[PDB]
């Protein structure tokens, strides 16, 4: 006979664990250098798995079938420092959350790195405004 097992908070504890380790900059290999019209230069480190499994734009800017030693460095341009923020923080913790006049240029970045699904909830929430 054979035998299966699966833990269903499995996923939820990786990504608590993969969290603490980009917020310690612990085996991340990709830094986010972002700049936007004239707000201060910002950088975010991350692990670009966590990001490709979150993002299409991210996964087929990484896959390049001969990757480099160790820490890319990448340039984002037209999109705000606060609003990449809260992106890579939803890609690490499946959540977000903004002031009612963010929600645009959230929605903004998302339709950007299509990342359907917060695309989809801030359009929900910007319909319900009327």
């Amino acid at each position: 006979r054979t035998f299966s097992y699966t833990l269903e908070d499995h996923t939820k504890q990786a990504f608590g664990i993969m969290n603490e380790l980009r917020l310690s900059q612990q085996l991340c290999d990709v830094t986010l250098q972002v700049k936007y019209q004239d707000a201060p230069a910002a950088q975010f480190m991350a692990h670009k798995v966590v990001l490709a499994s979150s993002s299409p734009v991210f996964k087929a800017m990484f896959t390049n079938g001969l990757r480099e030693q160790g820490m890319e460095v990448v340039s984002i341009e037209g999109i705000h420092p606060k609003v990449m923020e809260r992106l890579i923080e939803f890609a690490y913790t499946a959540s977000i959350s903004m002031g009612e006049k963010c929600v645009l240029h959230v929605m903004n970045g998302a339709v950007m790195y299509q990342i359907d699904s917060v695309v989809r909830a801030c359009a929900d929430f910007l319909v319900q405004q009327l």
